[PDB]
């Protein structure tokens, strides 16, 4: 089975691109397992595979960290990425982004039911699991809890049966048939349980399905529309069905090939002890626990020798930053277009912890509006602020066609030298905030309400006239011939390979 | 002669170092010489010493490009600036700018005056040179003249004797026997050029010194208090006086090993066009010629083979980002400790184009103060932003002690993750403005007052009782002695030097 269609394959494709470390020692899922991985995520080394975890018993279960993080060179850097889609491995951004948006004017591909797949080869039933003695990682050292749950997809559907969403929400052991997790406003997952709320009469179904296709797990972590089932996004994305099993325990369907299903409820009345948690913001607030959403097991299913998937989150750089930033600018990219805003290209810059988003402007179509600064950041913030796909980016930065918004170091040029504090901002407090970032749940202001900005990177006859500097770089203020000149004699005058 | 006393010697000392490529074949003034060093400055490589400059005649001149910028290794990043200091090649940021402060409370140490040097080796009167036949680097393609003075010092006096300055501006050729030339406020030549024009009766008598003592140029680029004698400044700094001569047709003295001395007048009344130029802020908006102020040369000195320094500056990382924004930094570090606020620290981040400062703070003595980010934030941005050390700087991001503020990547994520936009910051409006950055001179607002910003990433129990996060990272989320397996069996499971 294709690697972005089947997560076994996945692995496979990881270590045929020398990109995957097997470690057949055995490693503690205390700590130890997350730990290794950080520590790839902070140095973009290759994934970890961990064969022997300390307390897998009858096949429950192999660790593969850093699923979706960066690699060392420049040329392969998103890899990992371009492995969940099918992607030449040297994919740029673009390209990954591009791909992933693909299916947004696209019909959906509905999936296909088959009778069975290899995610049916093990089962337990309620007297036979418990979660607490499976070997499920403590992530980071003042975690709340051991967090099963940070690379699978949960599976919930509308009560009417019209939508089936698949997203990625932390969820943590809570007792032997139980998981804590986060639902919250405005993610899907919280959309689907609130109405099952207002229904009153059942609990949610509910399933987890971990090392699902990878074309799925991104979607899963993208902000598609409200009401669209992102099964027949990825079957259009990938042109392909998806082969979906029935669930044991209930009539909702999971990826033939998941590693491991558990089957269940999302409680509409009950909650537990959830967090705190090393979040994609860096930071863990040790001891600060709320309640959480309170799901329970009722069955696991599960392939011979499964893996489970897993990210160590944190400082920089993880999926946290990867795919959560990334297809959030994705979809703001294409959410700008779609209310006539000359938007070219969008990325959640790295550097900003993946809580802004440059927005390259086509200028000869913003020159066309006759507009002005405060115009245009009231404009381009209204939209953004006011959708669910801007809830996690807290400052949109505008710039001009010269700046590649896929290079944090000339979208910090940019920012530092184009846009004067406040007067050349926009502040919003009245639209939602993503409490997570410290400065908002742990800030001085209401945790969810507020705190962002448009800061316009824009030069003023970008406008009108059109811009009216040249960089002082080498680019930019010697003419091509010198360039070429000095290019051609770097190394014979004594001065210092893209692959590496 | 020491490398930090002697620009000769020092030029020897890059050499030693394997950090100089000597180029001895013919390379054009007209842009050539300045985009190899323009490479060098983007790329970190050795610093350029073009021995055979297309134009030189009678000894004048060979350029050095790159003199203060930065070498390719971490281990010795800072080199070329330790090597104007006789600090050792490995020294830290802080030890930089330690060793440029520490002179601040020690007794000057006057000049000696000596009767002759190597800067009389040679000599041109008023009917032998012609400023336009010297091999004067043009240094953008859209520079406005040739950028003769880069990094020589201008040395200016009090009209009652008191106080010399040391400083760099910019100038350019204007003619046979003129420059143009940057004199703005509040910096120290327009200080003094103002006496000089209220007293109304001569033009400034003045020297312009190339290739001076390494020690001298660093004090030329950073702003000790008014009224200080940058000469005693140095002395004290090194320990030693330095070794100074008088000029032939003026009472100004200069150093002994001057490679090129200027000897002249700025005018109290004239003017002439000057600019534009590729500035610091990495822009060059031509045609934006605006006049400046106007020097007439009388005499030229100069060294056997004499050697003009030569910044091309713009984009990271030069002369610019390296002397301006760290002395800046290091000065208002001082200015805050004497206005007694708990600053243990303060760099100017690179990635903000030397446009910010981050002020690391001491949170135990923040906590005794009892204050508010409100309050605490109007403090310190009265305290610099009302103050010359503060003019080049925009936006102060105050940090808590876990922040290294002389490392960009820190400073990035804590800005971004613990200053709420807005609510956490303070703008101030009526203090003056750096017009050199774009957003200023040729942004929305006055060119010249406004737009500063401080930005409190401290978080709310630094003020109180203490830091309530743990980082979500390698080093702050696992124990150590788990820490130290992994490291310690990083290679064994298949993962992957100081100096490199
Ligand atoms: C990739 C990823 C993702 C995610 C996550 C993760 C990962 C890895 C972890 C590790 C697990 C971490 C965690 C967190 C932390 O950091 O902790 C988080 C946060 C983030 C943001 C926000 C809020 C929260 C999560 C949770 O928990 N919740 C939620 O809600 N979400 C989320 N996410 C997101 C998501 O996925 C999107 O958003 C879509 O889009 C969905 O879908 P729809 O359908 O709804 O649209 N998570
Ligand atoms: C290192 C360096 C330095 C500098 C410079 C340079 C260099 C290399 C060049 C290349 C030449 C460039 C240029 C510019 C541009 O960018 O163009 C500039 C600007 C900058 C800022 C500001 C304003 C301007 C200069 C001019 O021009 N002017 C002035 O004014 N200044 C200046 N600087 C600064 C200085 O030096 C300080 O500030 C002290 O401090 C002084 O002293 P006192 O005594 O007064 O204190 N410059
Ligand atoms: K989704
Ligand atoms: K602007
Ligand atoms: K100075
Ligand atoms: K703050
Ligand atoms: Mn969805
Ligand atoms: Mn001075």
């Amino acid at each position: 089975q294709p690697a972005h269609l089947c997560f076994r394959s996945f692995v496979e494709a990881l270590k045929v691109d020398n990109d995957l470390v097997e470690i057949n020692t055995p490693i503690d899922p205390n700590l130890e397992a997350a730990a290794i991985t950080r520590r790839v995520c902070e140095t973009n080394d290759k994934a970890p595979l961990f064969n022997n975890l300390i307390g897998m018993k009858n096949g429950l279960f192999r660790i593969l960290g850093a699923p979706g993080s960066l690699r060392k060179s420049s040329a392969d850097r998103y890899g990992r990425l371009a492995r969940h889609l099918a992607l030449p491995p040297t994919a740029s951004m673009r390209e990954i982004l591009d791909k992933m948006l693909s299916a947004s004017d696209m019909p959906p591909i509905p999936p296909t039911i088959v009778p069975t797949g290899p995610c049916k080869e093990n089962s337990l039933d309620d007297s036979e699991f418990d979660l607490t003695e499976l070997p499920v990682p403590l992530i980071h050292k003042s975690d709340g809890g051991k967090y099963i749950q940070t690379y699978g997809m949960h599976i919930v559907q509308s009560p009417d049966g019209t939508w089936t969403n698949w997203s990625i929400a932390r969820a943590m052991v809570h007792d032997k048939n139980h998981l804590t997790g986060l639902v919250i406003p405005p993610q899907h997952i919280w959309q689907i349980h609130q109405m099952w709320k207002k229904e009153g009469r059942s609990d949610v179904p509910w399933a987890l399905a971990f090392g699902v296709p990878p074309a799925a797990i991104m979607a899963s972590s993208m902000p598609i529309p409200d009401g669209v089932t992102e099964a027949g996004y990825v079957g259009a994305m990938t042109g392909s069905s998806l082969e979906l099993v029935k669930c044991d325990t209930n009539d909702l369907y999971v990826p033939a090939t998941s590693e491991i299903v558990l089957e269940g409820t999302l409680s509409i009345s009950e909650t537990g002890p959830e967090g705190p948690f090393g979040e994609m913001h860096g930071y863990i607030f040790p001891g600060d626990t709320h309640l959480g959403a309170k799901y329970k097991v009722n069955r696991i299913t599960y392939r011979n020798n499964a893996i489970m998937p897993m990210s160590s989150c944190g400082r920089l750089t993880d999926e946290t930053h990867t795919m959560i930033g990334s297809l959030a600018a994705a979809e703001i990219r294409k959410l700008c277009q779609q209310n006539d805003l000359p938007i070219t290209d969008a990325f959640a810059p790295f550097e900003s912890q993946v809580t802004w988003v440059a927005l390259r402007v086509d200028t000869e179509k913003l020159r066309a509006m006759k507009t002005t600064s405060e115009g245009f950041r009231k404009r381009v913030g209204d939209v953004v602020f006011n959708h669910k796909a801007g809830y996690t980016i807290h400052r949109l930065v505008l710039v001009g066609d010269d700046i590649d918004v896929y290079e944090g170091k000339d979208v910090l040029w940019a920012f530092s030298t184009r846009c004067r504090p406040g007067m050349d901002e926009t502040l919003f407090e009245d639209v939602r905030g993503f409490p997570l970032i410290p400065y908002m749940g742990h800030g001085n202001g209401p945790a969810h309400r507020g705190g962002k900005v448009v800061s316009d990177a824009l030069m003023p006859t970008e406008y009108t006239t059109g811009r009216n500097w040249e960089a002082a770089d080498f680019n930019q203020s010697y003419p091509e011939d010198l360039k070429q000149k000095v290019l051609d004699n770097w190394t014979k005058m004594g001065f210092s390979h893209h692959h590496h």
